[PDB]
């Protein structure tokens, strides 16, 4: 029968099933009411970006991140934000600043006025996102190049202190092989920052798939659980071709990781994916739902 993959993740033990979302997309078509009817938590896609938020120095707007964090609460779902610090969706005026103690007052100023905003309201706030190359060095992002490695730690300590009770995340994509280079040293980093005593609470893996790749995930999800965080987590979960075979083995990770809480895919319906023509999502255009949804269904009973 038709079914919530958000209620059947719950009634296995998990958090949720997500999804990300936006004011323009709730506003059309079948959007809200598939959100609301199978999916318990929302991700602003860009409304909480640095861009979006503070496109000058000190002048913040939450027009989008207002309207999806009212939308949730009026309509019973959790929410997840982000990214607060990551080189996409980051208004040149960042990038150009060329010194520590600048770069890290405004990097400080950016994530608590956000997290302050909605304090006690998100349960997941992405700190930090797409930190590491490909093969595991740190990417040289206008926080690596200026403030130098010491970011990380500055940005998960102000956020704790910004709001004590949001599970804090660090980020990345291409996590998807315990064999990969980045997948292992994620962990190691992760490791080093909790022995110095930086609150990452959380590892999300990013899980934008090619087809076939849903199968390395059931052993790099526990390689990324052994950083010893209490949480991990999959999102922007989309899948090429969308097999059900490829989005079973994702869910099947999940629920074999005592400390994945959830899953959250990129989208609702295939021809509103910035990846349409792979028709990558759980729901047609008819806002159908397609047979990998089904065979999540089938999954969860």
């Amino acid at each position: 029968a038709a079914q919530s993959i958000d209620q059947l993740i719950k009634a296995r033990g998990k958090v949720y099933f997500g999804v990300a979302t936006d004011q323009n997309r709730l506003t059309t078509g079948k959007n809200a009411a598939i959100i609301k009817a199978d999916f318990g938590m929302v991700w602003p896609e860009n409304s909480m970006q640095w861009d979006a938020t503070e496109p000058s120095q000190g002048n913040f707007n939450f027009a989008g991140a207002d309207y999806l964090v009212n939308w949730a609460q009026q309509n019973g779902k959790l929410i997840g934000a982000g990214c607060l610090v990551w080189h996409n969706f980051l208004p040149s005026w960042v990038s150009s600043i060329t010194d520590k103690n600048t770069l890290i007052n405004v990097m400080k100023n950016h994530i608590t006025t956000l997290m302050t905003r909605y304090k006690g309201k998100i349960r997941t706030w992405d700190v930090v996102g797409e930190a590491f190359n490909e093969d595991g060095s740190l990417r040289q992002n206008v926080f690596l190049n200026v403030i130098g490695e010491d970011y990380i730690p500055i940005a998960f300590q102000t956020a704790r202190a910004a709001d004590p009770n949001a599970k804090l995340y660090i980020m990345d994509y291409n996590l998807d092989s315990a064999s990969y280079p980045k997948t292992q040293a994620i962990v190691n980093r992760v490791k080093q920052w909790r022995a110095a005593g930086v609150p990452i609470d959380g590892i999300g893996s990013q899980m934008h798939l090619s087809a076939g790749q849903g199968a390395g995930v059931l052993q790099a999800l526990p390689l990324l659980a052994s950083a010893g965080t209490p949480e991990v987590s999959i999102l922007m979960l989309d899948v090429a071709g969308a097999s059900p075979t490829d989005y079973v083995n994702v869910v099947n990770a999940c629920l074999n990781v005592q400390s994945c809480v959830g899953i959250t895919v990129m989208g609702v319906a295939d021809p509103d994916s910035a990846f349409a023509s792979s028709t990558p999502l759980l729901f047609d255009g008819n806002f159908n739902p397609k047979p990998a949804y089904n065979a999540i269904v089938q999954d969860l009973q």
